[PDB]
């Protein structure tokens, strides 16, 4: 339950060295080729997401096609929830997995300032105000993952049952850990609608593409444009 | 107090005649004019909605500017939650205030079939299976109304405080009305994201406008350039 | 005849009373019911667009259903081309047909300032810098009305021909009235792409609805909540 | 030189070895990991797009930033215009590499049959019936590239002037090649609105991506899920 979901969060997402461009990236790879480079980044990021989902109790016991369904259904929300929580530490933009700080101005220059500000006000500041811990973020994500509304599921009910085991545990965790905050559980769950709407706006705006591709592309462009004809 | 909110939903709880007048045709307004009809409603729904919110404990105690900003940020989801709960008594269809019925066939023909089915499977069907009652519906809508993420409001904190009062009361209501089902509170709260996304999709794809159909457009459009 | 299109332009022109009847209430308005008032305004504006198209040469000679198609296909861009040209008189906002002047920051109302800014820079500001007259505007609108790409048309070629006649007149006019601007014609035509994209944005953000509705609605709401 | 435009257009058009080889499968890359194909094909496309733009008179004499801006603002319409013109060769379809490609069925099963209809109807067919040659096409793309409305440009009027030079030459070209068609010039310019809207629709619905299908997506995820837990 709770302890295995918090271990899932901690397992794939940290290492004081990774937040300094892992696999050497900071000192390796060195941005040069456009689309392939960014496609590799996305691949790396999604995979981390999968390794995490696989550590969620019972996720792997589900039919393979359902696991795929759930992943296509919640990947964007799962991602935004992770970097939003990670960002409570700063009051500017957002911190990425590599510990890199994406400042507010970068996103307004990229043309996604409005959606970026929603992330900041509706998720980051809200998470900061209630000091949402990793156990709690982990549970919300597991809840998002087990989305029984996903289309094509061979057995929505089983997914619904997995969802309830997680939230029944989130509530027990909260009441036991923060008894002085009787409405905390509801509060955590009530950040889900915001995540839902911001999630959709990020897709229509190609938010993730710009986040990992805009720089690599500008660099390649300015490089090729000034290069010898 | 929510039976003053449930009374707010009962002080407008679609009577009897209103349903037999449209679910038959024994209503005036002569169904000859289309524009006149669809607009009579909406204005009526907007009216009921405002009276509803005014009955919500503490709503009127917020600054005026904050009240309208809350009503216009939530009118869409508030309306959707209502006709979804009301359609529980129908299969693969939706019931509006006047007893007007719209079947999923119309939605698909009009191009908004996917969203219409999300309402049926993510909202209606779910409300049906857990037998969500009117009190709980009243609390979810009030929670929706007290949206602290709303842009431009002068005091998000005050709004989220009123929001907490409502969900805390709802939780109490669930624990005592349905003690045998410990996860009912969370379940109710977990329908909210569906409501959020369905709402955005309904706005994006002009849900309501499209349900009207195109023939009523071509009709008086042909009328303007085919006068006599 | 480029004048027959310029005449249809002035007749249906936003007149005077049409602006004083709405930007006032000189028409049993004073405003009471919100949504109904908004639909009436729409109906009103839509109708004038229909009176205009009928005065455009040959439009009424096209099969009824195709006419409807062309109308549904272009109403959005026709209204925008209209208020954008009319907005040339003002300095930082868009002047509507109902006489109502909607400013920038005031319009933005934390909702649709982005596409509102596009109308100013891409359309309004451009029409001013080149000072396109009503005749040129009228022709551009006829060209937009006669859109041969409209889905469903029974006879595209015929609409295409109607379109050609119009821009052939517009080109002639331009070379005659602005002899020093060889490229004025193409410059007029190169505004249509912007018109196209803005038209689509104005549909996903209910630009019109909000533009002629947030006031009646905020009024209503304020009385109700009192 | 309107030739420097057409020459720029001809020196970038796909050969006959990329149309034949891919047609039967005489090309490398070995279709086994169709994750590389789209990225590599993307890199290739972006590369040749820049080469082409640099060959457009006066483009490089523009500010670096403005050069980047215009390319980012138009790459989309620029690509659509090329394949649409390339599709004149295929019977009621779109061309990409492998022999005669996509037809309405694929587009239909992919859920983008309607925008496919627009592409054939508003671009391909129209280009065919009036026989738009490669010189007119090059000029159209250049006009598109020199988009004065692009956001961020340091000096819009400069770009507007470069656009005027291009269309003035296109008009001269039309007058000479088709004297009997006085309205040809206007006709060519009037295809731009279609390009504009079709371009937006292709972006918003990710036309090409969907055309490839969602089975490769399910497969690539499946691969992640089957990775050593």
């Amino acid at each position: 339950p709770v302890e295995r979901i918090l271990e899932a969060e901690l397992a794939v997402e940290p290492k004081t060295e990774t937040y300094v461009e892992a696999n050497m990236g900071l000192n390796p790879s060195s941005p040069n080729d456009p689309v392939t480079n960014i496609c590799q980044a996305a691949d790396k990021q999604l995979f981390t997401l999968v390794e995490w989902a696989k550590r969620i109790p019972h996720f792997s016991e589900l039919p393979l096609d359902d696991q795929v369904i759930l992943l296509r259904a919640g990947w964007n929300e799962l991602l935004i929830a992770s970097f939003s929580h990670r960002s409570i530490a700063v009051k500017d933009g957002i911190l990425l997995a590599t510990g890199l700080h994406v400042h507010r101005n970068s996103a307004h220059s990229a043309g996604v300032g409005a959606i970026f500000d929603r992330v900041l006000t509706e998720l980051v500041s809200k998470m900061r105000d209630m000091q949402m811990d990793k156990t709690e973020l982990g549970c919300l994500r597991a809840i998002v993952l087990f989305n029984p509304d996903s289309k094509g599921l061979s057995n929505p009910a089983e997914v619904e049952a997995l969802r309830e085991k997680v939230y029944a545990s989130l509530e027990a965790y909260c009441k036991h850990k923060y008894p002085e905050q009787p409405g905390r559980f509801a509060k955590l769950l009530l950040r889900l609608p915001a995540l839902r709407s911001i999630g959709l706006k990020c897709l229509e705006h190609l938010f993730f593409f710009k986040l990992i591709g805009d720089t690599p592309i500008d660099t390649f462009l300015m490089e090729m444009l000034e290069a010898p004809h």
